[PDB]
């Protein structure tokens, strides 16, 4: 029930998106925890090189990125490269498929080394740019795998770093990820995108925001620390989703 949906989705908002985003994700988490132990560029920095290599994973999303998180707090990264040559065959998280990963690190360095706290903010007004910037220096489309993601990651990064929200544009879609693929599946045959997409639409809440209520609902992530009226209305989602 598309209608449905999207009255929830809806219903909780910007807002709603926000506070999940901000309480209860534990990527959100992971991230504001290594944004307390290294500069606030660097850590942008890592945080979209790490979302560009967030697939073909050996464990959960949440696993990852406290792996990362924990990582790299307080370490002294001269450069990115050579900090992920350095991780990815020790972790435990992300041990497979390094060297197109690290592929991926070195295609993207002379964009990362663009990002002063000041090109930073301007990203962060202008996401649409970002997106494009960041599939350009890797050369690939705007909608492969990752690319997305690492747009959103950013906006988790940069809304810690610089103590400001800006709300995903609507025109970025989903990511099309394993939890959303087979959540899409039990509630329609359409698409992921697609289907996600109108229900953006429709609630008037962009797909990246879409995606932060879904995704750690879908890992089984509790509710209760959401103030009451929010509340409910996960409830009111949960059954839909769960
Ligand atoms: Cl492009
Ligand atoms: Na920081
Ligand atoms: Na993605």
């Amino acid at each position: 029930g598309s209608h449905m949906i999207a009255r929830i989705i809806g219903e909780i908002g910007i807002e709603g998106a926000r506070f999940i985003e901000e309480n209860i994700d534990e990527q959100f988490k992971a991230l504001r925890y290594l944004s307390k132990g290294i500069d606030s560029e660097t850590f942008v920095k890592l945080v979209i090189a790490n979302s560009l290599v967030s697939y073909q994973l050996t464990g959960k999303g949440e696993q990852w990125w406290w792996e990362f998180a924990k990582y790299f707090y307080g370490r002294d990264v001269k450069s990115i490269y050579l900090a992920y040559k350095e991780f990815l065959p020790n972790s435990r998280f992300n041990r497979r498929l390094i060297p197109q990963k690290l592929s991926r690190i070195r295609r993207v360095e002379t964009f990362l080394s663009t990002l002063t706290e000041e090109r930073i903010e301007e990203y962060y007004g202008d996401m649409s740019s970002l997106w494009g910037s960041i599939a350009r220096a890797l050369g690939v489309d705007k909608e492969s795998k990752t690319v997305v993601f690492s747009v959103k990651m950013f906006g988790y990064a940069a809304r810690i770093v610089l103590s400001t929200f800006n709300p995903y544009p609507m025109e970025i879609p989903i990511p099309e990820d394993s939890r959303i693929v087979k959540l899409t599946k039990k509630l329609t045959n359409e698409k992921p995108r697609k289907f996600w997409m109108k229900i953006a639409r429709e609630s008037g809440v962009p797909p990246l925001h879409i995606d932060s209520i879904l995704w750690p609902l879908l890992g089984g992530a509790s509710i209760d620390s959401a103030p009451p009226e929010l509340r409910d209305k996960l409830a009111e989602l949960i059954k839909i989703i769960r």
